[PDB]
C-alpha cells in the first residue's frame, strides 16, 4: 500500500567493492509491492528513454530510506544520470542470450598499456552485471607508478531483437583466478558513434568565458568543497548566486556543466509546471524539496527562468502564484541552514526585471554577468567546435577560423553552433545536388558554404548594445601628419604617461573634437586607430541611439558607460553626434535634453573617468548646444580637414592596386592635382564609376586606361562649396 | 509599510500601541557592530574600537542586515584574497583586517537602492581657491543654524533654510559646497539636478519622499542641489506634468504646512530667470549669492597650485604676470590652461621637470575664454532686479 510513485538517486556508501554494479538498495515493501523476484534484473524509469538498463536486484539494510536508490557511480557515469534526477520503478524485460566481442577504449590516454594492464579481465568482469557498451571505474591500484587511468569499453557490436533496449546488456563468462572471443583489448577509440549515447560535457567543451568560470569555480568549492573553511569564521556563507546574460550565450548548458562536473545532489524545477491552482500545493511541495535537499548536506539548487517566478512589484500585479512564493522561498533559505552547504542557482534574461528584494547582497551578493563573446572568444569557440569535428571530418586552416571570427561580430555562441549547422547543411545539399549522391566524406566542409552561411543565416541580434566595424590599417589612412601626431600623442597619454600625469597632476582631458567634411578621414581613422592601438573600440551611432520610446536611450547609454568603465580601460567614439546635441535650436523632446545633461555630467561630472578615452567626431560645430562645448571637456579640436596631396596620392594608389597602372598609363599625380580638394568618398565612388566603365566593354579588364579615368572625371561633379569651408575656419579661429 | 495596513486594524480600540524601529543611527550601528564582534570572539578577528567607530560612522546609512552583509562580503574577499596569495596559508594567520571592509563597502553600493543624494568627494581648504565674500557667507550660512538655535528661539528669528546660488558655470558654483561637505563634517547629501528625471512616472516622487524622510530621520543635515536649471523651467519651455510635479513637490516640503529646521537647503542654478516664479517666492530661496568669476588672488592661488608640481622658481615665472594677464578668464579656464601648457611641456622630451613661458604662452595663445560679456550683463540685471 505504500505505492511509490517517483524515487530518488543516490550514490553507493563506504565505496570498496560490495557490489558496485548492482547495488540496488531497494526496500523490501517496495520488491514486494512491484510483485518481482528480488534476485532479478531492474530498470530506473528515469522520467524517458525506455529500455533503462536492466541490473541484477537486491536488498539494503532497512535503513536506506525508500525515496533514494543506489545504482552505482559506474550507471551514473555510464547513463549520465545527474545526482537529483526523477526515476520510476519497472519490472524487467528478457534475459539477453551472450556477449559477442567486448572492446576496452582506454580513454584520456596514449594507450600502449601492456605493464600496467596486470589481467584486468578477471577484474573486469569479476563483478555482477558489467553491461558491455558502458563501463567506468576508479584507476585503483596496478603495479607501481601510482597516476590516474580509467578504462572505457564505448564501442559495442552486438545484436538485439527488441530495439527498446538502449544499451543491449550481455552475459559476462571469463576466465580466471583472483575470454570471451579474440581477446578484448583493441585500438584507442571513443565513443561509438552507431548507438550515440550522452555525454558529460565538461568545462573544455565550453570556451571563451574561462574568466568567468574561474569565477564560478571559486562560488561553488567555497561552501560547497570547503565547509569548514568558511565556518571557521562563523558569519555563514551565501545560499544564492545570480546567472543573467542576453540569452543564447549558454547560462543552462554551462549549469547543466557545472551540474555534470559534480557529484553532489542537485535538484532541478521545471518552472511553470508547479504552478497550480492550489494555493498551499505549491508551498508544500517547495517545501518538501528544501527539506529533501538540507536533509542530505551535499545539495545544489538550481532555479532556472527564476524572473517570471519572481517578477517586480511595480512591472505587474498579476496575481495567482505571486509574491507570496517569493516571501516563502526568502525565509526558507534564510532560515534553516546556519552553515550548511547549500547554494541556489538561479538564471534570468533581465536582471531589472528581478525583484529588488532577490538582488540584495544579504543572499544575493553574488551576481554573474555573461556578456556577447568579443572576437577573441568567438575564435575560441570556433576552434573548440571544429575540434569537436577534428580533422579527419574536416580540414580548415586557423587564419580562416580566424577570418570568420572578425566577421562575426554580433553572434553568440548558439548563434555561431547554427551557424556551423547550416553550414553543413548547405554542403550536404550542394553535394546532393551537383555531386548526385557520391561519398560526402570527402567533400567535408570548405568555405564558400560557411560563407552562404552567413549570407542566409540572418541572425536576430542585428539589434545589439555592441557593434564592431571592419578593420583597417595604416595602409588605407588619407591624411595629413599633423594630425597623425596629434592623435598619436592623444592615445600615447594614457596608456604609457598615465604615471607621469600622476606625479604631476596634469592628468588627461579625456575629450577629443574632430570636425571636419562629411566625406571621410573620421571613420576610417577611427578604424585604424582600434585596429592599431589595440584597445577595446565601441562603434555608437547618433540615430541608431534615437527610437520611439522615450528613457530607453538613457537606460543604454548608462549600461553601455557602466560595462565599458567595468570592460577595462576603453575608447568610446560616436558617430554621430549633431543627432543629439541641438536641443534647443530643434526643439528636441525631453529625452535629448535628459542624455545630453547625462553624458555632460558623467563626462566630467562627480567622478573622474582617467581610463577611458572620449572622442566624438561631427561635422556643423556651430549647431550643437553650448554646455557640451563648453571649456574643460572635449577641449581638443582637430581640423582634420580635406586630405592633401599625399593623402590622395595614397588613396588613388590603394584603389588602383588591382589596376596596372603602368598600363593605364596615367603617373597618378595629375588626376589627384586635378580633384586635389573635393574629397576622398567621391574619390572612390570616381574609382567605381571608372572600374565599371571599363569593366562595361569586354567583361572582364586587366587594365583601366585613361578614357575612363576622364569620362568618370566628367560626369561626376564635386559637391563642395567654399563657403562651409570658411565657416569651418571661422569655428576654428573662434575657438 | 503602516500606511498599507487596513485602518480598521489601526484603530485606538484595536491597535492603540504602535511600536516604531527606526533605522539605526551612528550609536546603534555602532553597538551593532560591537556585539557582532563580540559575537565571533577574538579569536577570528582584530578589530580596535577606533576602527569600529570609523566603521559606524562611514556608514551613516546603513542597517543591522547591511551591517552583517558588509562582514559577510568581507568574509568572502579576505578568503579569496588568502587563497589566491598565501596559497592555502592558515585561516587564523590573516583572519579580519580593515582593508577588505573598505574594499566590501565601496563595492557594495550603499544601502539606498538607486539613490540621489550621492556622497561626493571631500577636499582640503587649502585646495579651495575663491572670493573671501563667498567664504564669508559660507560661514554665515553655517555658524548660525548650528550654535545658534537658542539665538533663534529667543529672538524668534528661526531659520530661513533658503540660499539660492547663480552664477556663471564652471567658476567654483559648487566649490562652495564641496568645500562646505568637507570642513562641516556633517552628513553631505548632493543631487545632480537631471539625476530626477527617470522613464518611469512617478518613481522621481517617491524616491524624493523616501530620501527626505531619510534626511529628516538621519539628524539635522544639508541638502545642496547641483543644476537645478533642468527642473525649474516648466513655463518657459515646453515640459511634462512630471516636472510640474516634482517641482510643487519641492515647494510643499521646504514651505507647505511644514517647516525642516534641522537640515538647510541650498540651490545651485546656472541659468537665473528659468527658476520658476512659485519657487522664487519669500521666503524660500532668500538667500543669493553672486559667486561670480574668481577674482586676481584668486586665479594667482590656482596658478601657484598648478606650478607647485612645476619648478616655479628656475622657470622664470612670477606668477603674478600670467595671473594679470589672464584676468578675464576662470578657474576651470586657468586648470585647463595649465594642463595644456603641461601636455604642452611633456610632449617635447618625455618627462619635465617645469613649463616654459613659451608653452604657456601658446597655450594662452590657442584657448579662448569662452566667456561673453552679454551674459555677465544679464546676470548683473538678475541681481539688480532680484
Ligand atoms: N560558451 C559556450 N560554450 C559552448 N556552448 C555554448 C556556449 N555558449 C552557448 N553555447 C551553446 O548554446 C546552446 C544553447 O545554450 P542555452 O540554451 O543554455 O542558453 P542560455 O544563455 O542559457 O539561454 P537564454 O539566454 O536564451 O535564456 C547550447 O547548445 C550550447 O552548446
Ligand atoms: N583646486 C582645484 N583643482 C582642480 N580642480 C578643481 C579645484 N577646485 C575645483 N575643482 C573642480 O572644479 C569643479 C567645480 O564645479 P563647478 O564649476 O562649481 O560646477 P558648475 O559647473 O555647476 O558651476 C569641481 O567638480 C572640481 O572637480
Amino acid at each position: 500500500f505504500k505505492l511509490p510513485a517517483e524515487f530518488i538517486t543516490r550514490p553507493h556508501p563506504s565505496k570498496d567493492h560490495g557490489k558496485e554494479t548492482c547495488t540496488a538498495y531497494i526496500h523490501p515493501n517496495v520488491l514486494s509491492s512491484l510483485e518481482i523476484n528480488p534476485g532479478s534484473f531492474c530498470t530506473v524509469g528515469k522520467i524517458g528513454e525506455n529500455g533503462i538498463l536492466v541490473i541484477a536486484r537486491a536488498g539494503d539494510e532497512e535503513v536506506h530510506p525508500v525515496n533514494v536508490i543506489t545504482l552505482s557511480t559506474t550507471i551514473r557515469s555510464v547513463g549520465n544520470l545527474i545526482l537529483g534526477d526523477r526515476l520510476e520503478l519497472k519490472k524487467a524485460q528478457v534475459q539477453p542470450p551472450y556477449a559477442t566481442k567486448v572492446t576496452v577504449g582506454s580513454l584520456q590516454g596514449y594507450n600502449i598499456l601492456e605493464c600496467m594492464e596486470e589481467k584486468v579481465i578477471q577484474k573486469l568482469l569479476d563483478d555482477s552485471g558489467v553491461i558491455m557498451p558502458g563501463m567506468i571505474f576508479q584507476n585503483l591500484k596496478t603495479k607501481a607508478g601510482d597516476e590516474s587511468i580509467d578504462v572505457v569499453i564505448t564501442d559495442a557490436s552486438d545484436d538485439s531483437l527488441p530495439d527498446v533496449s538502449q544499451l543491449d546488456l550481455n552475459m559476462d563468462d571469463m576466465y580466471g583466478g583472483l575470454g570471451s572471443t579474440h581477446i578484448t583489448f583493441s585500438k584507442e577509440t571513443q565513443a561509438n558513434r552507431k548507438y550515440n549515447l550522452p555525454e558529460p560535457l565538461s568545462y573544455a567543451a565550453v570556451g571563451g568565458l574561462d574568466k568567468e568560470i574561474e569565477s564560478l569555480k571559486s562560488a561553488i568549492e567555497i561552501p560547497l568543497h570547503q565547509p569548514t573553511l568558511f565556518s571557521s569564521f562563523g558569519v555563514s556563507p551565501p545560499r544564492g548566486i545570480l546567472l543573467h546574460g542576453p540569452p543564447g550565450t549558454g547560462k543552462t548548458m554551462l549549469l547543466r556543466v557545472v551540474a555534470n562536473t559534480s557529484n553532489a545532489h542537485v535538484l532541478t524545477i521545471n518552472g511553470p509546471s508547479i504552478v497550480s491552482k492550489y494555493l498551499g500545493e505549491t508551498e508544500a511541495a517547495l517545501r518538501d524539496i528544501f527539506n529533501e535537499a538540507r536533509k542530505y548536506q551535499p545539495s545544489i539548487i538550481f532555479i532556472d527562468e527564476i524572473d517570471s517566478i519572481a517578477p517586480n512589484r511595480a512591472n505587474d500585479d498579476s496575481g495567482e502564484v505571486e509574491s507570496r512564493v517569493v516571501a516563502t522561498l526568502l525565509t526558507l533559505m534564510d532560515g534553516m541552514g546556519a552553515a550548511g552547504k547549500v547554494v541556489v542557482i538561479a538564471a534570468t534574461n533581465r536582471p531589472n526585471s528581478v525583484d529588488p528584494a532577490l538582488r540584495r547582497p544579504g543572499r544575493f551578493d553574488q551576481e554573474v554577468e555573461i556578456g556577447i563573446p568579443d572576437v577573441d572568444a568567438r575564435f575560441d569557440i570556433l576552434t573548440k567546435q571544429f575540434s569537436r569535428m577534428s580533422s579527419d571530418r574536416h580540414v580548415l586552416d586557423s587564419e580562416a577560423i580566424k577570418y570568420i571570427a572578425s566577421k562575426t561580430h554580433g553572434y553568440v555562441g548558439a548563434d555561431l553552433t547554427a551557424l556551423c549547422r547550416e553550414s553543413v547543411m548547405k554542403t550536404i545539399q550542394r553535394g546532393l545536388g551537383t555531386d548526385a549522391n557520391i561519398d560526402k566524406f570527402s567533400l567535408k566542409v570548405t568555405l564558400k558554404d560557411v560563407e552562404s552561411a552567413m549570407v542566409d543565416i540572418r541572425p536576430s541580434a542585428m539589434r545589439e548594445i555592441f557593434l564592431e566595424m571592419p578593420k583597417v590599417y595604416w595602409s588605407d589612412i588619407g591624411g595629413q601628419e599633423e594630425l597623425k601626431t596629434k592623435m598619436k600623442e592623444m592615445i600615447q597619454l594614457p596608456l604609457e604617461a598615465s604615471e607621469t600625469f600622476a606625479r604631476l597632476g596634469i592628468s588627461a582631458p579625456k575629450g577629443v573634437l574632430l570636425y571636419g567634411p562629411p566625406g571621410c578621414s573620421k571613420t576610417l581613422t577611427a578604424k585604424a586607430l582600434a585596429t592599431e592601438s589595440g584597445i577595446n573600440f565601441l562603434a555608437v551611432k547618433g540615430p541608431e541611439i534615437f527610437n520611439k520610446y522615450v528613457g530607453e536611450s538613457e537606460r543604454a547609454i548608462r549600461e553601455i558607460f557602466r560595462k565599458a568603465r567595468s570592460a577595462a580601460p576603453s575608447i568610446i567614439f560616436f558617430d554621430e553626434i549633431d543627432a543629439l546635441s541641438p536641443d534647443r535650436d530643434g526643439s528636441s523632446t525631453s529625452a535629448a535634453n535628459h542624455v545630453l545633461t547625462s553624458l555632460l555630467n558623467e563626462i566630467d561630472g562627480v567622478e573622474e573617468l582617467k581610463g577611458v578615452v572620449i572622442v566624438a567626431a561631427t561635422n556643423r560645430p556651430d549647431e550643437i548646444d553650448a554646455a557640451l562645448l563648453r571649456p574643460g571637456r572635449l577641449d581638443r579640436h582637430i581640423y582634420v580637414g580635406p586630405p592633401d596631396v599625399n593623402a590622395r596620392l595614397e588613396i588613388l594608389k590603394k584603389c588602383t592596386k588591382k589596376f596596372n597602372t603602368e598600363e593605364s598609363g596615367v603617373d597618378l599625380h595629375e588626376l589627384a592635382d586635378r580633384t586635389e580638394g573635393y574629397s576622398g568618398a567621391e574619390v572612390v565612388l570616381l574609382c567605381q564609376e571608372a572600374g565599371l566603365a571599363a569593366i562595361m566593354e569586354d567583361l572582364d579588364v586587366a587594365k583601366v586606361e585613361l578614357r575612363h579615368f576622364e569620362k568618370a572625371f566628367k560626369g561626376i561633379a564635386r559637391g563642395i562649396t567654399p563657403e562651409m569651408l570658411s565657416y569651418y575656419e571661422e569655428f576654428a579661429l573662434r575657438s
